[PDB]
């Protein structure tokens, strides 16, 4: 039971309360024991508790005179017990009692007053009990209560005299999920003094009980209205009638398997400004469907329309000019739909959005024309995501459109094509273009030369074509920071790919065949194509079957913090390889076929380290070999993880197998 | 590969061994052909090839076999014709490679390429060098 400030007894098989512990402990953790009683006479040396969290244990019943021992409690977790009985003096002396937490009891009713006394309460939970009714007391108490659950009971009607006591409260959440609800009498949540967020999550109510309950919300406070799986199968123009009488900001309705939405539908939400209709059944999207919703900032489409069916092959239709109401709409999400394509006023009207995720939102998306996104002209597009679509070619002027854009993810398609470069015409303002995952993509002279500003360019597993051209690919980029290129088993690259951009930091080029280019045997001698890269920071050449380094690749590389050459064929490297790299935090070398760790050569790399990665090499256990190493490795501050079990000998035969680091010094 | 009495070409090429246990072989007698290059062995039991008394061409080549033992492959190189065992990280050292050194000073057994692709590869002073011009003087 380890504790410094807070004590912790998760799992500790205790059977009663440990009495050995400072008495200044404020924090006491007893989940998930076998405390079948809480005497008060255990708690006497705790007199400074705030927190107990005494759930998931075996309390039957509990003594008013432990509130008594616990004068400064505040937090008292009950969770997961079987106190089925409360008594009125059962919480009487905890007055300064903020969170109480009673689910999972088995409790069957509540008889006359057991909050009454406590008024600083912020939040009474009584989920998963089996209450039937709402009754918590006779008069008014809980004054400063701001939450109430009442989640998986058995309540089955909402009475207003049944929380007359909240009539001073302002219920900032009262969660009613998960109970079969049947009726709301009138005036039963103008009760409650002040009601600003109700869940009625999992409670089927059907579209004539939610009018019902919207008559019955009207003339209230309520900002915040979840009605997710209600079984609200479909909405008209009168189903949130009431609601026209409050200020309604948010509404939840996912996952009702809602088909149809009529007009006006939502036109009694002027304020409304976070909308989630994430997977519902929606057929058919109308003109007039979204209309009235004109402060809507927030809308997740996501899952929200009917699947593909090969019976009918009946796609979800959306009528253009359908999000033309949406005028304060700032971020729209529409992943994973079955949408056929996008028309010529798809986006007509949405003259705020900023971000729109399109990822695996249609079926049929094979190629990006010069018309497809004419309807998000008069966007401020900011960001837009479009991955899954099994998009299989891009034309010139596609995003000619964007002029704003700054982020464009178009990675896991099924791209293959040339890039001529007027792909991104208009694109004055990006920053970030991804491509990884695609079919092919072949680059030219001016695949980039039209988009200056660019800052991050992934193209991993494109299986990347022509990247060696005398004019680079790249040159243009002068911004350019972040460029992945792995795992494209790229053979050949010219020296000067990389001239000029002097902002680049992350290089990642892993998992490619660039073994030849820095053999010394090499017609023309070897490929530095390092130069220049004074700002460079992460470098990761992992996996290229690398046999030999050139002594000066890493000469430029000043800046130089994490290097990756794993999963090589290195053995022997040249001295003073590593001179230039002063600034050096973490070196990956492991499953190489290094032998010998030498000071000519690890001796600037090691200087300043924080993490070394070499673990499974032959080392050569000798005194020639891993002595300096081994000597470094018993007094250094870098992190060698697994350093006692994967750093093994492999010669002599004396030493195979053995720990370097139990290799001896003594005798060199 | 037990009861396999009359077996005379065994070939377990590139199947990614790293160990081998001590008594597959001990029921192959006539055993003349074993190939077993192109794997991940590096140390073998001892008396593993005790049995092949009849064996004539041992293939052990590309390998990671760093030192080569009498108890191991003493009678295995008894009476051979061929010996490949070419692209290994030999360990040129008076414990690994002197009775195989020695061995192949004297011997009658063809050992193709054996001036240029067996090299040492530990300790560093020895790397890249031929394993046949390792000097047993003062083991
Ligand atoms: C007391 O410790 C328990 C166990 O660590 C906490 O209960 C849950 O523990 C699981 C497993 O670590 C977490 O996944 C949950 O998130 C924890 N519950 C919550 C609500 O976060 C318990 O919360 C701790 N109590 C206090 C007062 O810190
Ligand atoms: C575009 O959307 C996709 C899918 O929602 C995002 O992909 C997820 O990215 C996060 C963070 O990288 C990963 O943890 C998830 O696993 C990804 N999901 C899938 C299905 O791959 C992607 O990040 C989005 N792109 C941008 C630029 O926001
Ligand atoms: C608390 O409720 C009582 C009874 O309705 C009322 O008289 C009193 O004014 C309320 N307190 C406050 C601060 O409104
Ligand atoms: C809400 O109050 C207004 C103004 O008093 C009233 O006209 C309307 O009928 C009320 N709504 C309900 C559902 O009673
Ligand atoms: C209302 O909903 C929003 C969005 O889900 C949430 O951020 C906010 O906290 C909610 N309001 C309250 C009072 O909890
Ligand atoms: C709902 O729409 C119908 C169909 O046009 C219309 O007759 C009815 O008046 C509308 N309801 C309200 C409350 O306006
Ligand atoms: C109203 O809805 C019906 C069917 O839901 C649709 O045919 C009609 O066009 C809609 N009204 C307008 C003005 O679009
Ligand atoms: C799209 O390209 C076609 C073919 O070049 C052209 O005829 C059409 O005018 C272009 N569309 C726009 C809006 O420029
Ligand atoms: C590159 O960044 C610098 C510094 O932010 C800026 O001055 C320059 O305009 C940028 N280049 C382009 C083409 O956006």
């Amino acid at each position: 039971t380890v504790s410094h400030e807070v004590a912790d007894c998760s799992h500790l098989k205790l059977t009663q309360v440990p009495d050995d512990l400072p008495t200044n402990i404020t924090v006491l953790n007893l989940t998930h024991n076998q405390l079948r009683r809480l005497p008060a006479a255990n708690f006497t040396r705790y007199s400074q508790l705030t927190s107990l969290d005494v759930g998931f244990n075996t309390i039957s019943k509990l003594e008013p005179e432990l509130c008594q021992k616990l004068p400064m409690l505040k937090v008292l977790n009950l969770q997961h017990n079987e106190l089925s009985q409360l008594s009125d003096k059962t919480f009487a002396f905890c007055t300064n009692l903020t969170e109480l937490h009673l689910m999972s009891n088995s409790i069957q009713k509540i008889k006359n007053n057991p909050f009454v006394k406590q008024k600083n309460l912020i939040t009474l939970d009584l989920s998963h009990n089996g209450l039937s009714s709402t009754k918590l007391g006779t008069q008014v108490q809980l004054e400063n209560l701001q939450e109430l659950l009442l989640s998986n009971n058995k309540i089955q009607a909402l009475k207003s005299e049944e929380l007359d006591i909240f009539a001073n409260s302002s219920l900032k959440k009262l969660e009613l999920s998960s109970n079969q609800i049947k009726e709301f009498s009138p005036g039963c949540f103008h009760a409650i003094g002040r009601l600003f967020g109700l869940f009625l999550n999992n409670v089927q109510l059907g579209p004539s009980l939610t009018e019902k309950l919207c008559l019955e919300l009207a003339n209230t406070s309520i900002r915040n209205l979840s009605l997710s799986n209600s079984q609200l199968s479909t909405t008209s123009n009168t189903t949130f009638l009431g609601l026209k009488w409050t200020n309604l900001t948010m509404l939840d309705l996912s996952y009702n398997n809602l088909n149809v939405v009529g007009n006006d539908s939502f036109a009694w939400l002027p304020q409304l400004e976070y909308f989630f209709l994430e997977y519902n059944n929606i057929q058919h999207l109308f003109s007039h469907s979204l209309h009235g919703l004109f402060n809507v900032r927030y809308l997740n489409l996501k899952r929200s329309f009917t699947k593909q069916s090969i019976s009918l092959a009946s796609l979800p239709k959306i009528d253009d000019f359908s999000f033309q109401w949406l005028k304060c709409l700032e971020h729209l999400n529409m992943e994973d739909n079955d949408i056929p394509g996008i028309k010529s006023n798809m986006f007509t009207g949405l003259i705020n959005l900023k971000y729109l995720s399109l990822s695996n939102s249609f079926t049929s998306l094979r190629t990006l024309t010069n018309e497809t996104f004419v309807s998000l002209a008069h966007s401020p597009l900011h960001i837009l995501n479009l991955t899954k679509n099994k998009i299989s070619k891009i034309e010139s002027d596609a995003f000619s459109w964007l002029g704003h854009l700054e982020v464009l993810d178009l990675g896991l398609n099924e791209i293959g094509q040339e890039l001529t470069g007027q792909e991104w015409r208009g694109l004055e303002n990006i920053f970030e273009i991804y491509l990884s995952y695609n079919k092919y993509l072949q680059l030219t002279r001016n695949s980039f030369a039209l988009v200056p500003s660019l800052q991050r360019l992934m193209l991993r597993r494109v299986a990347l074509k022509n990247v060696d051209s005398s004019p680079s690919p790249f040159q243009p980029l002068r911004n350019l920071t972040i460029l992945d290129l792995s795992n494209n088993n790229i053979a050949n690259i010219n020296d000067d790919m990389l001239e000029g951009l002097e902002k680049l930091e992350i290089l990642d080029l892993q998992h490619n065949n660039l073994a030849r280019l820095w053999k010394h045997a090499n017609p023309g001698g070897p490929i530095y194509f390092l130069k220049g890269l004074s700002h460079l920071h992460i470098l990761n050449l992992e996996s290229n079957g690398f046999d030999e380094i050139p002594v000066e690749v890493f000469k430029d590389l000043f800046e130089l913090k994490i290097i990756d050459l794993g999963l090589n064929n290195l053995n022997t490297l040249p001295a003073s390889v590593f001179n230039n790299q002063v600034s050096l935090k973490s070196l990956n070398l492991q499953k190489n076929l290094i032998t010998s760790v030498e000071k000519k050569v690890f001796g600037p790399a090691f200087r300043n380290l924080t993490e070394l990665d070499m673990r499974f090499n032959p080392f050569d256990c000798t005194c020639e070999s891993i002595a300096w190493f081994v000597n470094w490795i018993n007094e250094t501050h870098t992190n060698i993880p697994e350093l006692s079990s994967h750093y093994l000998c492999n010669t002599p035969p004396h030493y195979h197998g053995f720990p370097v680091r139990l290799f001896d010094t003594s005798s060199c």
